């Protein structure tokens, strides 16, 4: 109908965000808050991507507000999002893409002065519902006030998880995903935030570095029947941005590897997975996926069976643009169903 | 007993050989030859390293012969290997590394003149046998005039699944490896050699690069019970150095995870895979292995068990400075069991 947006967190997933709302005819993003970037910084860091390019269209601000393509959106500069008022800008769909409110309690604060709906960009600290579109989206309800898209990963692995699990059966399943580099990491040696994760302090740029990641588990989430079946991890590798998921799993069926290829390719041609989910027969690397659109792109030559249970399956995912737009897509899923 | 060794092709393994050559008083390299560098060219490639450093030690030049560590070494620059007087030099034992010579036929051509034996830097084209130190080496038999040394992914992969094979049994598994960068890639897009692995011809610096390999396959041929039962896949990623080895597998028996690590300890601490495998507890990452001569070093935080039976183990590898290591412990075991 028109999704009424705002974004909570100007960062790589709030101004991507930003940009698959405005191309969308039946999203609109009225309002935009982030305390650590003035008007003028904010107009830079959406004209300029070292990833995705200029922004398609002029940049500017007047009036107190940002203006692009023509359009006017009010900005906000709170630390703390009691003190937002979206109301006032009459938005109804809050992207929470700071990365500190994932808890219901903390994401309920932009609830207070008539906001409706709140979609965190990271899998949520708590028992907030997490929604993969294409894959349980349709288990969502309009009294799911506080919700959460998952994560790039876990939207890249559970499309593909469930047209396996759905043709042959998973037995059981181990992840990985060979990831980009992200915000939280360091340029150089240095101390983690809060002592966290010490390898994520090592010098991004120079190193390999393992990481623990929900993302495999949370597909137990997504897709009920494999809760305990699915698990993984991370390696973190120097590109800025396009990932891949490595799954290994046994299968309750035998295949032959065509048999999985044809189950994937039937899955993204039509179905609630067109549009998600796809594949490519091509010798690709992963620089082609820069600003791809899709959850999962099927990589067809990149897997390999040991035998008709066991295989070795990959898919990419532009872990910054692909989830962006996912979740644009879920908060006017959601507006629809609203009424 | 002192393995005369001569080197062909005195690329990155070629030179890394030659320093570890030079670290043990039971092995001399005579002669060295590279048809693509001068005797200068020689001299500064050996001084200078972008990733292990400064030659420890004087390098230069002096009637004809590359002088190190007091020592002369004789300098050829032949294509065809049948033009390499090593006999004439004094070399019994060669190591194959132009990456160019992998069948036997090939590298046979390397015996016309006095030469005893050659080791293959790499896999075999053909049926050549592979051996890896601290797994089979000692089936090694005088009358295996041609060998090869495997691959860096073997090496570090085979002693973890010895292991694991031998204390709970491999029913079945899958490998990925995360490796650096090799010679075989190019800095910009373009046309790989002979147009074969076209992923490969794909921007090194900014792209994660899929990559078939038999590595895992080749376990089988190491450890006999295995075949069949192993293979994989790579991605090649932006480091210069150091890769790392992500192995799934399903275990016979069932198992804690404190039980696998026990004894990779145990294997590590005493018998013939000490000084092959090693472990850590600690937060590593890939530049933590840069000049480590271990030829796997299991990683204990970064690993994840499903279930009891169903383990995803984690093992780095200096990629060139570990297998540069097992060659020279390779040759001078030949020279060993040689008389
Ligand atoms: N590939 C990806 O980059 C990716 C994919 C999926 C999910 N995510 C998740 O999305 C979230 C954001 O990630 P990102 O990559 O955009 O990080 P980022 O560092 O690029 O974005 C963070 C932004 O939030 C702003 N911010 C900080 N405190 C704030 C506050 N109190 N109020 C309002 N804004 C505040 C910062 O100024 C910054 O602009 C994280 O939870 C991350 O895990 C990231
Ligand atoms: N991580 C590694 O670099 C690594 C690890 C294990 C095995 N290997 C294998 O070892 C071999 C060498 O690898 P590299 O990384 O040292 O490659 P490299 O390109 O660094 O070295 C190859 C060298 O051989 C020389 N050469 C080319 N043609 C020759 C000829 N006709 N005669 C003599 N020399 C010639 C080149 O000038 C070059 O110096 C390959 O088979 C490779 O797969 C490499
Ligand atoms: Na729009
Ligand atoms: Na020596």
């Amino acid at each position: 109908m028109v999704c009424k947006l705002g974004i909570n967190g100007f960062g790589r997933i709030g101004r991507l965000v930003f940009r698959a709302a405005m191309e969308r005819g039946d999203v609109e993003v009225l309002a935009i808050n982030d305390p650590f970037m003035s008007l003028d910084y904010m107009v830079y860091l959406l004209r300029y991507d070292s990833v995705h390019g200029h922004y398609p269209g002029e940049v500017s601000h007047k009036d107190g507000k940002l203006i692009v393509g023509g359009k006017a959106v009010t900005v906000f500069n709170e630390k703390e999002p009691t003190a937002i008022p979206w109301g006032q800008a009459g938005v109804h769909y809050i992207c929470e893409s700071t990365g500190i409110f994932l808890t219901k309690e903390k994401a309920q604060a932009h609830l207070t002065n008539g906001a409706k709906k709140v979609i965190m960009s990271a899998p949520p600290k708590d028992d907030t519902p997490m929604f993969v579109m294409g894959v349980n989206n349709d288990q969502y309800k309009s009294s799911d006030v506080i919700v959460s898209n998952a994560s790039c990963t876990t939207n890249c692995l559970a499309p593909l998880a469930k047209i396996v699990h759905d043709k042959f059966g998973i037995v059981e399943g181990l992840m990985t995903t060979v990831h980009a580099m992200t915000a939280n990491q360091l340029t150089v040696d240095g101390p983690s935030k809060g002592g966290k994760d010490w390898r994520a302090g090592r010098s991004a740029g120079v190193n390999i570095i393992p990481a623990s990641t929900g993302a495999a588990k949370a597909v137990g989430k997504i897709i009920p029947s494999l809760n305990g079946k699915l698990t993984g991890m991370a390696f973190r590798v120097p590109v800025p941005d396009v990932s891949v998921v490595d799954l290994t799993c046994k299968l309750a069926k035998p295949a032959k590897y065509e048999d999985i290829v044809a189950a994937v390719k039937e899955a993204a041609t039509s179905g609630p997975m067109k549009g998600i989910i796809s594949y490519t027969d091509e010798e690709v690397v992963s620089s082609d996926f820069v600003h791809c659109k899709f959850s999962s792109v099927f990589d067809i030559n990149a897997g390999i069976m040991l035998n008709d249970t066991f295989v070795k399956l990959v898919s990419w995912y532009d872990n910054e643009w692909g989830y962006s737009n996912r979740l644009v897509e879920l908060a006017h899923y959601m507006s629809v169903q609203d009424g």
